[PDB]
């Protein structure tokens, strides 16, 4: 009666080959899947 | 009679307030006028 499953926790792949669960920690030692090919990103304002 | 006058060449402004009339021999050895903030052009070719 009524079957019950436990799934384990999914993993993601950042760069360089590497997999983790949490987004915060695996971007802050692996970086991200796709690297910028250059070093700046440009920002916009527009308001006050 | 009638009257005449000659102009000299026009002097164009590259980088870093160097004015020359050649455009080849001055982004030769000033540069461009807007300096691109970063270090790499990304170029796509669609083609055979």
């Amino acid at each position: 009666t009524f079957e019950t499953r436990i799934f384990d926790e999914p993993e993601l792949e950042f760069g360089d080959h590497h997999h983790h669960q949490d987004p915060r920690l695996g971007l802050s030692e692996a970086g991200p899947l796709q690297t910028f090919l250059g070093d700046v990103i440009k920002i916009g304002v527009v308001g006050n």
